[PDB]
This record gives structure tokens, C-alpha cells and sequence, in this order.
């Protein structure tokens, strides 16, 4: 047993190293976006732009978690990271409602682990994860949310135009 | 009673002048080993200074609990100061495993001490002990657990000088 | 048949995938060795820093060849990212073996790719990799090389700990 | 036979000339686009300002070439520089359309003098093409290629007023 390890069960622990996963796969399917809206006959580089920096961040959010994970005295453990659903994701209406429910799908993930932490009074861990994570996670769901109301209202070709250019600033 | 006093239990009030011993204890063996690496059959500097700073971190965690104590309308009682358990600390590697275990006893009264909050519904306070105390202790474990490891790793002699000037700088 | 398409084969476009997921597995064995030699009873940050840029490095490189692939035409696939080989990886001496051993994979499968552009008279391809690939491997291969040479210079206990300052400096 | 020549094949500088007057050939209608759109009946100034820069790169590429020409021995002849197909060039998307065919044009004769080097055996000359002449045609089209597909996103009407000042600005 590590020794730092206080107050950190088994269980908060494989939920990190679940968790980790989860942001790695979220890490993935935003960078097969990006590079989908990079294509000759897509041609979208705000939305490009927007979902590469939404990759850069579920792999920022991932290795704090492993930071973490060492921290407590758990061990990483890592998994395959299965590809992303679709190879092409359609109109960035499209990939934005994808990426809602991305994020509400991680944000899931999240609450249920919260969850296993309160239940093992890890009173640390619980405030960890209230703090870096799940803040943020309501933040990028009414973010993406309002991008999801704007690009309905903007509807399709030239207002599809006028909201990449919106994302690329 | 107090007017600040609202939603404060008397058992929160007595745990924080138990704490607040607590890391005073943790200040006076913290500075026990700063001098003790200070003297001229010892020689460490490097070791020297790592505690010192470490005695006025807790010595600044001792007041700010009585900073609080004052905030919510309890009252500070004092005990004494009990002398630390030994008077001489051995090697570096060996005042770094006390160091370790004492660390890992300010976290268990603390963990404590949060569930006594918990429990009385004190909801602020226990956002106080994450926020300023239990983080703290999580970064302060894993560091002292590294510094083990790296003092295991290097041995005595040449090994010990050499990570006391590590500490140093 | 995108409009961009000029002089670029099919069989050099499915290698390009081919060696995108490749880049990312070394992107995930390097993020691997970064928090295994962050863990408290490894405790080598300057192994781990190492290990983390690399890890970035590798990502780079993969996201410009997803780039790539899109500039002549050709349509980003993504597989599975497999998990790394070993959960922990030894001594600091035992992770760059591995390191090296990676590195030329990596290195094989790029020269195997130069063969198939070469062979489709895909002139610009074959710069492309000389100048932003290769070039870089054989640089990567040799460092590791020197580090392999020192780490055995120095040998364990001690010596470990002066090279991961070298690396953290 | 000129004291510079080593391994510079007759028929390596005579394509050279033959590209020469393939760049002024591009340089010729890209400066009759850009006065196109300059006419107070087309008015697109952004298109106009494109395909001005256009045309001053391929003068530029031309230069180059001559340059070349006389660092290996060889001579530059210049023929007639044609007459642009059209007068008129339509749409802002219309006259795109007519740049990736010019690129690919100018793409697909470059490809071709490449091998007439590589046959010969022409090393520098190969590195050379590639470095500055090959890099450019890919990221050209690719440009072009993703203007084409806004273009057509935007239609016409105020869609083409919105891009072109986006090649204004
Ligand atoms: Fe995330
Ligand atoms: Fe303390
Ligand atoms: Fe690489
Ligand atoms: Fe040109």
C-alpha cells in the first residue's frame, strides 16, 4: 500500500482511472472534429478552432486526474480509448447538439463518481472534483447549449458562414 | 451567546480549539527539526530550512482556525503546547518518515473535524476545512512522500548532502 | 473524389491513418510514462517531465499529419488507441530502453510510409516526411540514445537522481 | 557550355523555360481577375485584392525560376505570354473554380518537370522543386479548395458581399 495513501478507497479510485478514460474519449471525438471541419469540402475553421481547444481541454482535464490519481497514493491504470462514434459529423448544428451531449454524457460520469466519494466520506476528493470539474462542466453545457439556440436561429448556408466566423475569434 | 453565532455547534467550536492544538504541535516538532539540522554535528541547511518553513506554514494554519473561531462566534481556548517526541531527529530520510506520519495524524484530525461539521450541517465550514486545510494536506503528503523516496533512492552520505542542497534552493 | 486530389493514392492516403494512429499510441505510452514516474514511490519529476513532452511532441506530430491528409485530399479514419504495453515501466534506465525501442518503430513505420509515397511518384509527400518527420526521429533516437548511454554511466541509486535532475533543469 | 553546369540536363533547362512561361501564364490571368473584379459592374474589391497578391506570387515563382535557370547554366528563353482564356470571369465562385483548374494546371506541370529531374538524376534540383515549388501548389489548392466550398455554403447575393470582405480583411 502506497504510503501516502489517507482516506481513499478502492472504489474513488478505479473511478478516477474510469474517469480518466471517459476524458481521453471525450479528448478524441472533439479532435476527429476538428480535423472534420479542416476538410476541402467542410471548410469550417472557426468550428475547427472551436473543437480543437475543446480537445486540448478534456486532455488537460484528463491528466489532472492522473495527477490526482497519484496524489491520493492510487495507481493510473489505462485503458484502449475506442474511436469516436462517426467518422464524419455533418453540419456544425450537428456537431454541436454531439457535443451537448458529449458533455452532459461527461458530466454523468462525473456526478456518478462525486457520488462514490461522498458515499466513502472523502470529504477532499468530493471538493476536488466540485472545484476542477464539475464547474466547468456546467459552464461548457450552457456554453455549448447557447451555440446550439444561436445556430438554429442563424439557420443554414450563409448563417452557418457568419457563426464559424464568430468562433474563429 | 455570541451575534455572529449562527448554524456554529458547539462541538464544531471545540473541535476547531482542538485543531487549533493541534497544528500548534505540528509548528513546535516542525521547528524542533529546523534546529536540530542547525547543528554543527549535523550540518543540513537544506534540510534546516525545509522545516522551518514548514513549522511557520502550520503556525500560519494555527491562526487562521483562530482567525475563524473569532468569524463564527466561538470563542479560542488554549492548551499547552506539548514538547515534541524527541529531541534528536536522525537522518534526513528518517525526520522526513516522521515528518510523513505527522502530516498523515494533522489529516486525520482534520478529516475528523469535517465530519463533525458535516454531520451538524455546517456547510461553510466544511468548505473552509477543503478550500484551506485538506487540500493542503493532500499536496503536503505527496510531497513529503516524494522527498522518501528520493532520500531512499540516494543513500546515505554523498546522497544526503546532495538532496540537502536540493532543499536549499 | 475531393477536389483537391491531385497525384495522391490511395494507398499512400490509408497509411497516412496507419501512421496517425501510430503516432498517438506513442502519444499514449509517453503520457503513460510521465505519470508512472510522477507516483509517489517513483518520484522522478524530471523523468516525468521528459516523458510529458515527449507525450506532446507525439500529438503534435499526429495532428499535422491529420493536417496533412487533408490539404491533398485525402479523409482522416481513426481507430483505437491502444493502451500501453506495461502499467509501471521500471527504472528511469528501463523507460528510455523503451523509449528508443518506441522511437524506432515509430521511425520504421514512417520510412515504410516514404516507401509507399516514393513508389507513387508522391515527390511532395516524400519532402514532407524528410523534412517534418524524419529528420526528427533520427534527432529523437539518438538523444534517447545518449541518455540510454548515461543512465548506464551513472548507474542506480545516486546517478539516478543526478540525470533526473539533468532532465528537470 | 557554360562553366556552372554539373549534372544539369538539356532537358531539365528546357522545362524550366517551359515553366517560366507557365507561371507568367498564371501571373497573366490572375492580374485579369483581379481587374475584373475592380470593374463598377462586378465591384467584388476583396476577390479583386486576392487575386491581385495571386498574380504577384506567381511573378514571383517565374523569378525564381530564371534565377535557377542561370545558378545551374542554363539560359532563359522566354516565349509569347498568352492572352488569359477569358475577358470575363462571372461569379466570385466562378472564377475560383477557374483558380484551382489554373493551380492544378501549373501543380500537374511542376509534377511532371519533377520527374524529368529525378530521371536525370538531378538531385538538387528535386529538393529544390520540392521545397520551394511543391509545398506551395499543395497549400494553394487547398486554400482554394476551401474557398470554393464557402463560397457555395454563402450562395450569392449578400453571401458573396460577406466573403469578399473576408478577403479584404
Ligand atoms: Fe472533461
Ligand atoms: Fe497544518
Ligand atoms: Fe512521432
Ligand atoms: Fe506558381
Amino acid at each position: 500500500e502506497s504510503q501516502c495513501r489517507q482516506n481513499y478507497h478502492q472504489e474513488s479510485e478505479a473511478g478516477i482511472n474510469r474517469q480518466i478514460n471517459m476524458e481521453l474519449y471525450a479528448c478524441y471525438t472533439y479532435q476527429s472534429m476538428a480535423y472534420y471541419f479542416d476538410r476541402d469540402d467542410v471548410a469550417l475553421p472557426g468550428f475547427s478552432k472551436f473543437f480543437k481547444n475543446s480537445s486540448d481541454e478534456e486532455r488537460e482535464h484528463a491528466e489532472k486526474l492522473m495527477k490526482y490519481q497519484n496524489k491520493r497514493g492510487g495507481r493510473v491504470v489505462l485503458q484502449d480509448i475506442k474511436k469516436p462514434d462517426r467518422d464524419e459529423w455533418g453540419t456544425g448544428l450537428d456537431a454541436m447538439q454531439v457535443a451537448l451531449q458529449l458533455e452532459k454524457t461527461v458530466n454523468q460520469s462525473l456526478l456518478d463518481l462525486h457520488k462514490v466519494a461522498k458515499s466513502h466520506q472523502d470529504a477532499q476528493m468530493c471538493d476536488f472534483l466540485e472545484t476542477h470539474y464539475l464547474e466547468e462542466q456546467v459552464n461548457a453545457i450552457k456554453e455549448i447549449s447557447d451555440h446550439i439556440t444561436q445556430l438554429k436561429r442563424v439557420g443554414s448556408g450563409l448563417g452557418e458562414y457568419e457563426y464559424d466566423r464568430r468562433l474563429d475569434s
